[PDB]
């Protein structure tokens, strides 16, 4: 069988898509990573129509963006998981094959020297300044229901200007003062490297984003394939994902080679 794996445009998507490809290839499959489709909704549409067979999604995204479910009073990681697994199955036959073992959350970040000068530590501290700050979005956060609309609704403010750019460009943009705030990805060590400060989400606006492998209904009938995917259950924690991402964004290593090195070290390929 030919297995096509989707990807959103950033480090860990490339790495994990290649890591899954390698594992599937080791178990008799022909696997390929498909790049360039776009973001969340284009990948999920492609999965439903069988253009792709699986990709790496996140619980909070599936809940808010795909299932368009209503935020509960308090975010609970396992509740959101349980409802995404039920909800994806009920709606489109999509199966949650595995939990990878890490969260990659959106977290609002600013420059650390500015934050220290202004006593900013939490998102609600931004209220004073927000209408004078430029927001640098990735392709999705500005328009997603759990993005800037959710910050507006929960915290009661909007930024002065919104610019959108591909995910990896956010970190240099804020460092170089092209923007003042970004929805940094928490598995990206460029937050520390470029002297940025992640702010506490003190009013609990944003959900947990636990990485999960999702598979379309027809592909999931393949029990051998599902069981290869489950070899990765809980195997990748946040510090591991961050290390691998660094090898991609800073060391400029090829995603296939980063994945291959990890699989060998963990004994998943000999
Ligand atoms: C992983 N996230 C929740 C944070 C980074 C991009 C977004 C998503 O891919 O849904
Ligand atoms: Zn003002
Ligand atoms: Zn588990
Ligand atoms: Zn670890
Ligand atoms: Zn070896």
């Amino acid at each position: 069988e030919r297995v096509v794996i989707g990807s959103k445009p950033f480090n860990e998507q490339y790495i994990l898509a290649n890591m899954i490809a390698i594992l599937l290839e080791e178990n008799g499959y022909k696997a390929e990573v498909k790049e360039g489709l776009g973001g969340t909704l284009v990948n999920y549409e492609a999965l439903k129509r069988n253009d792709i067979q699986l990709y790496v999604e996140y619980t909070g995204t599936a809940y808010n963006v795909i299932l368009r479910k209503q935020p509960p009073e308090l975010w609970d990681q396992q509740y959101i998981f349980d409802e995404v697994k039920k909800g994806l199955l009920e709606a489109d036959g999509v199966v949650v094959a595995a939990k990878l073992g890490f969260r990659d959350d959106y977290a609002l970040a600013v420059r650390a020297d500015w934050a220290e000068e202004n006593g900013v530590e939490k998102i609600s501290d931004l209220a004073e300044f927000a209408d004078q700050l430029v927001f640098g979005s990735d392709p999705e956060f500005a328009s997603r229901p759990d993005g800037l609309p959710q910050i507006k609704k929960v915290y009661g403010f909007e930024f002065k200007e919104v610019k959108q750019m591909e995910p990896t460009l956010m970190y240099e943009a804020i460092k170089n003062k092209q923007v003042d705030v970004i929805p940094a990805y928490t598995t990206d060590s460029r937050v520390d490297l470029f002297n940025l400060k992640i702010l506490e989400d003190d009013k609990g606006a944003l959900p947990p984003y636990d990485a999960i492998i999702i598979v379309n209904g027809n592909t999931a009938k393949d029990e051998k394939l599902i069981s290869v995917l489950k070899l990765l259950e809980d195997r990748i924690d946040t510090d591991t994902m961050r290390a691998l991402n660094y090898q991609y964004d800073v060391e400029k290593k090829d995603a296939r080679e980063i994945a291959m090195s990890f699989l060998k070290e963990q004994g998943l390929v000999k």
